[PDB]
């Protein structure tokens, strides 16, 4: 709950650990976090597999609470 966005990552490592995670603040005001994925694990899927996926990876062991943030995707670092 309201975890520190250091630690976003953590999770997104179950699936994803050798991805790059970050967050950027766009607004700095609400609970609006950007997170930034990269690897070589979403070449080839569409936007709303690449949104699904991380929200997939936290899903199954529910290492975070749900919210709604954005999620960019990158490919080929």
């Amino acid at each position: 709950m309201a975890i520190s966005a250091e630690e976003l990552e953590k999770i997104l490592k179950k699936s994803f650990p050798s991805s790059v995670i970050k967050i950027t603040d766009l607004v700095g005001d609400q609970d609006h976090y950007a997170l930034e994925i990269s690897d070589a694990q979403f070449n080839g899927l569409s936007l709303i597999n690449q949104h699904k996926l991380v929200k997939n990876a936290l899903s199954e062991i529910l290492n975070k609470k749900l919210h709604s943030i954005s999620i960019k995707t990158i490919s080929i670092p």
